[PDB]
């Protein structure tokens, strides 16, 4: 019942065609002229959507019956569902454990005298991911409501099959959004590692650059000495040149055919570099492509399980979807960020013992590595908070815990960029444990 | 002819090379041209 119904309902026209072809004399429209009834094609032919009840042509008191149902189905899919690595059906915690490569120490032979039980430890980072997403898609079918919008039993049993396939689209679309949070996730992190660039899509000479950065950053990547410059963690990582995926956008596809792959004599000179996805976009200000390995994806299912009830008292179902997940991203690959726009100067700062057991009255050694994304060099304020009076730390990086600590600790790398005014200062941050010591007391020590 | 792009550069340059075979008032110039786009420099 809706009693005032237009046939153009949310209908901006342009210049109405009705009148825009019975006012022509030579104005394209005198093809449409010879058309018989186009005034009725022209009035309800771009679709109706709500229905009103039609009087039939011959007798006025009959209705004009709906003669055809169809009934669209859709299925939405994940591009990035290949990234995946699995399932872990027990437990709820993953751990990924990465050794990294020494300090080459010189050959002192008197030195040697008293240090060959010296026990240097080996540098081990973790990285614990979690089982995130834990989630359901609730949908209810009223099959006995819905027996009033059908007259045949293959449509309605065809239109409860749609209400089921909508329910695994809104799987593998959110799927799809979960996955691409995690690049904006790790980007607003400042996690990722830049590449400045200029935006495409506005020259061709922006375009030809950005593809001299792509095959120039794909090659730095798997260099076999591998690189620390291209991680979260600051580890020597080589990457692979078929582990390389590359997630750009729908419209940097398009342009590399037509603008360079089109006039190239030779397409392997010219193409990106590595395997190539395409998306709608990264909803982050700025991020246009990124390159990561598919080591970084760390997609692991925990549960897929859709349980039915049915209500009797009203006649409806409801089917549960229940999505477990966990939707995490590791920080030992190499992540690549293409961005277009202005950047910080350092977007992020990795002491390298990010997890510190010093004893009370001992010394931790910490090396600070800044993200910068410019030439000029910073210097790094060290600190140290949560503690007692006698704890400092060198300019160096190296912490004294004091004779009387017994504070979990944390230290800071400090490295500013604005001026006095708007201080911006990015900071790292390793915390540091004491678990106190024996043999002490008194004064004068 | 050393060509210096400024920067805030985004017109592609013709970068001319007139000769004068003629006169006052009957110059002639023979040119020939080169087409210059522009890279930019982030």
């Amino acid at each position: 019942t809706f009693n005032d119904v237009k046939t153009s309902l949310g209908i901006t026209e342009s210049y109405d065609i009705v009148n825009a072809i019975r006012n022509s004399q030579g104005d394209n429209f005198k093809s449409y002229v010879p058309l018989a009834t186009a005034n009725n094609v022209a009035e309800v032919g771009a679709g109706i959507l709500i229905n009103q009840t039609v009087q039939n042509d011959f007798i006025t008191s009959l209705v004009d019956r709906i003669g055809l149902v169809v009934i669209r189905q859709v299925s939405l899919n994940n591009p990035l569902k290949k990234f995946k690595k699995g399932q872990i059906p027990l437990g709820r915690t993953i751990e990924e454990i990465y050794t990294d490569i020494t300090k080459e120490k010189q050959y002192d032979a008197e030195e040697a005298e008293q240090k060959v039980f010296e026990r240097e430890m080996p540098n081990v980072k973790t990285l614990f991911h979690e089982r995130n997403r834990q989630g359901f898609y609730h949908q209810t079918i009223q099959d006995d409501s819905l027996k009033t919008a059908f007259v045949s039993w293959g449509n309605f049993e065809s239109f409860v099959s749609s209400i089921i396939n909508a329910i695994y689209n809104s799987a593998e679309v959110d799927e799809y959004e979960y996955m691409k949070l995690l690049v904006d996730n790790y980007y607003s992190k400042g996690l990722f590692t830049t590449v400045k660039i200029d935006e495409p899509t506005s020259s061709t000479g922006a375009l030809t650059e950005f593809v001299k950065k792509m095959r120039a950053t794909a090659r730095k990547l798997t260099l076999p000495q591998g690189s620390r410059d291209w991680n979260s963690m600051a580890v020597r990582t080589r990457s692979y040149m078929e582990d390389l995926h590359l997630i750009i956008d729908a419209d940097l596809e398009a342009e590399l055919d037509v603008d360079v792959l089109a006039k190239a004599f030779n397409m392997n000179r010219t193409d990106f570099l590595g395997n190539v996805t395409v998306i709608d976009g990264f909803a982050s200000t700025g991020l246009e492509a990124v390159l990561v390995d598919k080591d970084w994806f760390m997609v692991y299912d925990n549960l897929h399980k859709m349980e039915t009830v049915r209500n009797p008292r009203g006649l409806y179902w409801n089917y549960y979807y229940h999505v477990w997940q966990t939707l995490s991203v590791s920080r030992f690959a190499n992540a690549v960020a293409f961005v277009s726009g202005d950047v910080p100067a350092v977007t992020q700062v990795i002491v390298s013992p990010n997890i510190a057991a010093v004893k009370q009255g001992g010394q931790q050694q910490f090396t600070a590595y800044v993200r910068a994304t410019n030439a000029k060099d910073h210097k790094v304020v060290w600190s140290v908070e949560g503690g007692s009076t006698g704890t400092a730390i060198t300019g160096d990086g190296l912490l004294s815990v004091s004779g009387n600590e017994d504070n979990q600790l944390t230290v800071k790398a400090t490295v500013d960029i604005g001026t006095e005014d708007k201080p911006k200062l990015v900071v790292g941050e390793a915390v540091v444990s004491i678990r106190p010591n024996n043999a002490s007391g008194g004064a004068q020590a």
